[PDB]
């Protein structure tokens, strides 16, 4: 039994902001302590490229090693659905393992965002749930946050995007807060970054 | 050179329904075309057992073989945290590879269920979204459905369960329907099956 390879798309946030640096990540696990050297090759649309950085192998913690390589990407390339391929070679393995990823091809569809106040029954408990629904969007690259009066709240969790039946995606973000904060009528807002949005941004306020 | 072994827990839906057949699945990858024969042993709490079925080895794109073995389980056994152990033997490996799994243990915590009507803005569109939130539950095995006046609606989708920050889980289910249906005040209901619930069931109704 050999090693394994994962390939992570850039952070959705990073591709949508000029100032961020969108990167693709080749990740390699189960690396022979005996043979801990690893060859990374990178292909952007079949053409090989050489600007990838390689990260200090951290012990994967049971004689095995975790080896990560990072390629920066061009925003527009990734947006254009450029196909990114990482190839891993090692002494402890038959043919080098190859994985490709890409911004999934198809119709960009702007998401619609809806905010949902707590159930009448949550009012019982000292902490309540404010729900943000985001739906009808394609492709699934996306980023949701929460803030109130300019400031981020971060006691929120957001679900992974989901294939709806009309071929588009949706997900929800839930933000948990003290009953009080809401009873006041503080105004919270759900904010969404996605390509098919104008300026890649929208935000929707709450109650 | 080598093969590998994965062990998958039954489908959450299967354990919670009497009529379904909850199974555990030993999966074996990277199998020598030269030596493609594989011995499966099964242990439910140290005691070996013999009712497992074995699935036609399907080839793989890279020529290698994928071999799967399936054990049915007893709902109550799985619920009680019975430890299930698969042992795989093959010529192409020294000591047989062994994996154990078991229903994740921790405080079973009963879920609370909250239903949420569409946003005032959905009322624009001809179809609207009725949201069922289900949270604070552990373990994550769970099943959510929708029905109205006795009958299932199935134009719904449910999100995968999610680690909340208090170490418990939650998810949401979204049911999509024609504005009208809702404007009438048809009563819809979200129903949830989960162990930590009394009779493993609860349902919560929806709106004016």
């Amino acid at each position: 039994g050999g090693p394994s390879v994962f390939l992570f798309p850039p952070k959705p946030k990073d591709t949508l902001m000029i100032s961020r640096t969108p990167e693709v990540t080749c990740v390699v696990v189960d690396v022979s302590h005996e043979d801990p050297e690893v060859k990374f090759n990178w292909y952007v649309d079949g053409v090989e490229v050489h600007n990838a950085k390689t990260k200090p192998r951290e012990e994967q913690y049971n004689s095995t090693y975790r080896v990560v390589s990072v390629l920066t990407v061009l925003h527009q390339d990734w947006l254009n659905g450029k196909e990114y391929k990482c190839k891993v070679s090692n002494k402890a393995l038959p043919a080098p393992i190859e994985k490709t990823i890409s911004k999934a091809k198809g119709q960009p569809r702007e998401p619609q965002v809806y905010t949902l106040p707590p159930s009448r029954d949550e009012l019982t408990k000292n902490q309540v749930s404010l729900t943000c629904l985001v739906k009808g969007f394609y492709p699934s690259d996306i980023a949701v946050e929460w803030e109130s009066n300019g400031q981020p709240e971060n006691n929120y969790k957001t679900t992974p995007p989901v294939l709806d039946s009309d071929g588009s995606f949706f997900l929800y973000s839930k933000l948990t807060v003290d009953k009080s904060r809401w009873q006041q009528g503080n105004v919270f807002s759900c904010s969404v970054m996605h390509e098919a949005l104008h300026n890649h941004y929208t935000q929707k306020s709450l109650s």
